[PDB]
């Protein structure tokens, strides 16, 4: 499945992960969060470390994934930033594909996090950038409405 | 020559669009410049485009300022029917890199706003613009510096 997914983005991108590459197509039966984050961004960098432990707890038992979407323009900024985290990204040379997902999501702001299932690609959740800071064990993940 | 602080900002050789042609930065040498971010697709922007369009027409020439629109649009179809409706001067739709770039530099984490600088030397002269022309219409307090 993933088709959802997969329909956010071209079909030929692949995401990074720490050693390697992922096939959006992979993400099948997920809910994932597409991260827009920059590093410069005060509020981001606050964030990222709240979001990183709860993907550390909660990844597998409540089967989701996290996507950045960076709005960093300088890869090294880019590179040390995405260090800190565990999850996928879109590459950093992929500035289309970055900005179509902030078109297609109407994203005004940063840090927002946009959930959607890979397989049907709705939009689950908008809100999980505010609602997560109140429930850090996610008893109402995805944080939907 | 002066208008220098914007060389770093707005590189030379990316003349702006206006209206009816195009427009070097270093024309816009002694103004105060707003930086406007801002995208179609946004519906507070299409709320404020029209305040500032406003006070565009009544004081851009009594308080010798400019706009330049920083375009959060990734289609320009719907680039060019915005920029329509606007009376000052925008980065072209293609320079993508430029409008990145200015994202970076002034910590752009939202839209609409409104960055001001002084052409001449570069400094940051504004950031709340945005919310601060809502409650003064008249500009008894631009360019609203904290």
């Amino acid at each position: 499945m993933g088709s959802g997914l997969a329909k956010y983005l071209p079909s030929t991108i692949k995401l990074v992960s720490k050693s390697g590459t992922v096939s959006p197509i992979s993400l099948a039966g997920k809910t994932v969060f597409f991260y827009f984050s920059a590093s410069w961004c005060p509020p981001c960098r606050g964030f990222t470390p709240t979001l990183v432990e709860f993907y550390e707890k909660f990844r597998e038992s409540k089967n989701f994934e996290v996507v950045l979407v960076t709005w960093d323009d300088e890869e090294e900024a880019y590179n040390g930033y995405f260090a800190k985290m565990p999850w996928l990204a879109i590459p950093f040379s992929s500035r289309a594909e970055l900005e179509a997902l902030r078109s297609t999501f109407g994203v005004e702001t940063i840090p927002t996090v946009i959930a959607v299932n890979a397989d049907t690609g709705a939009v689950v959740s908008t809100k999980g950038r505010e609602r997560l800071l109140t429930d850090p064990e996610g008893k109402n993940f995805p944080w939907s409405d």
